[PDB]
C-alpha cells in the first residue's frame, strides 16, 4: 500500500524536474545569450571642432562596425567636472560605421578666447568620447 | 501488514544508495583526474630557420619537461592569416624534452626575398609556437 | 486493522524528521559559522632586519587586528629553497595588533658577507612574511 | 539533503582560499624582495 | 503513509535554507565590507629632515584625508637594508590631513659626516616613506 | 556556492594588492633617493 | 614511514623521506607527504 504513494511520489518528482529543466533551459538561455550580447564594446572618436559665434559644431566618426546614436554635449569646465552649457538633444542622431556626422551643442553658451574648455559626446548606450580645443 | 512493504522499501532505498555511491566514486574520479591531468600546460620556441632553394628548415626546441610530437607546418601572409603552403606532415616527429629537432615545411612554395612572412609549427595537442624572418 | 500500523508508521516518521531537524541545524551552525570564522585573514609585514655577529634579528610588524603568535624562523637560500639554520623558537612569541616584536632565528648559523639570504617568519597559522637582506 | 553537500563544498572552496592566501603571500613576499634586491 | 514524511523533509529543507540564507547574507555583508576597507591606500610623504647632536628629527606631512598614526622610525645602512638605530617610539604620535609633525629616532646612535643614511618612518597600519639625507 | 570563493577570491587579492602597495612604495622611496643623491 | 608521526596543533615537526634516493643538482623535484586520514601536502625545491 505504501508501494502505491512511493511510485505516485516518484512519478511527482520526474513530473517537476522536468519542468525544472524546461525553465533552467529558457533561463540559461535567455541570461547567457544576453550577456554575450551586452559583452560587446563601442568605439567614438571626434575629429575635430569648429566654432561659430556662439555655436560649436562637432564632427564625430563611427570607428566601429555598429550603429550609434548621440544623445548629448556639453562644455565641461577644466578640472572642475562642472558643465557650462549641454544638455539632451533635440532629437537623437545616428551616425553609421565608417562614415561621420556634424553635432551641434545643444543651447547657446558664451566662452572665452584662449580659455580651457572640454568637449565631450555620449552615446545611447553610454559610450563616452571627448576632446578638447583653444576657443578662438 | 505495511510494515513488511516499508522495510523492503527500505532495503531497496539501501541498494539504489550504495549503487550510486559506487557509481558516484567511479566517475567523479575519472573526470577528476581527466580535467588534472588535461591541466597540464606545454612549451615550445623555435630557435632559428633557414632556406635552402625553395625548402624552409625549422629548428624546434622544447623548453617544457614531456615528450613532444610536431604534425605540422605552414607559412602564414602578413596580417591576412592566409597560408601559403603547408599541410601535414607525412610523418609526425617527436621531440624530446631538452632536446632540439629539425622540422621542414610539408610541400614545395616559392618565396620572394625581403619579404614579410610568418613560418608556424603546431603541435599534436594544439600549442602554437613561431616566428618571422627575412625571406633571402 | 492496518489503519493503527500506517498511523504508528506516521508517528515515526515524524519522531524522525524532528530529530533529523535537531541534528541538520546544529551540524549546519557549527559547521557555517567554523568556516564563516576560518575566512579570516591573517597580515604579517617585517621591517627591518640587525645582524649581531651570528644572531640575526628581526622586527615584525603587526599591520593586521587580530593577535598574532610566531614560532618559526629561516634563513633561506637564493633560488634553491633550502633552509641554512632555522626551527622552531623555543616559546612562541604574541605580537599584539598595531605593536612591533623582535624575533630571532633560533640557534647560530654563520653568514657569509654580500651573499643572497632570505629570512622568513611564518604565524602560528600559517602565514608567511619573509624579506631579503645583504649580509654585512 | 543538497543543502549538506551545498556546506561541504562552501568549507572546501574557503579551504582552498586559504591555501590559495599562504602560497600567494609566500611567492609575492620572496619574488618581490629577489626583484627589489636584483634592482640594486 | 510516506507522503507525510515527504512533506516534513520538505519542511526540514525549507528551515535549512532560511537559516542558510541568513548567515549568508550576514557573512557577505562582513567579509565584502572588510575588503572595502582593507582596500584602502595610505600615503605619507617627508618633507626634510634635521640633525642636532645625536638626534635625528624627521617633519612627516599627511599628503592622505585620513588620520596617521606613526610607530616606529630607523636609519638604514645604505645596500645593505641594516639598521644602525631605531625601535618602537615611546608614545605613538597622530597626524591629522593637511599638517604636518616632528618625529624623532628613538635612542642615540652616532654618525659620521658625509656617509650615507636612509631616514625611514612606518605608519601603524604598514604605509612605508623614506628618503636619504648626508650626515653634517 | 560559488559566490563565497569568489568574496574570499576578491578579498585575497585586496590583501595581494595592499603588500604590493606597500612594498611599492617602500622601493620607490628607496631607489627615488638614491639616484636624487647620487645624482651630486 | 617505519613508525607515524604526530604533530600536535600549532607546532612543527620534522619527515624524512623513507628510504635513500639519488638526486640530481638544477633538476625538479616535489615532496609529498599524506596523512593518515589522506589529507595530502606538498611543494617544490631546486636539489643542492
Amino acid at each position: 500500500e505504501p508501494i502505491v504513494a512511493a511510485v505516485l511520489l516518484i512519478v511527482v518528482a520526474v513530473i517537476g524536474a522536468v519542468l525544472v529543466y524546461l525553465w533552467f533551459s529558457g533561463y540559461v538561455t535567455r541570461a547567457t545569450s544576453q550577456a554575450e550580447q551586452l559583452s560587446a564594446a563601442e568605439q567614438l572618436k571626434i575629429e575635430a571642432v569648429s566654432k561659430t559665434g556662439t555655436t560649436v559644431s562637432v564632427n564625430v566618426r563611427n570607428v566601429g562596425e555598429v550603429p550609434v546614436k548621440i544623445a548629448s554635449a556639453y562644455v565641461l569646465n577644466a578640472t572642475t567636472l562642472t558643465m557650462i552649457c549641454g544638455g539632451s538633444l533635440t532629437s537623437p542622431q545616428q551616425i553609421d560605421p565608417g562614415t561621420i556626422q556634424t553635432i551641434n551643442v545643444p543651447g547657446t553658451c558664451n566662452l572665452i578666447a584662449g580659455a580651457r574648455y572640454i568637449v565631450k559626446v555620449v552615446t545611447a548606450r553610454g559610450t563616452e568620447a571627448a576632446a578638447t580645443f583653444i576657443s578662438p
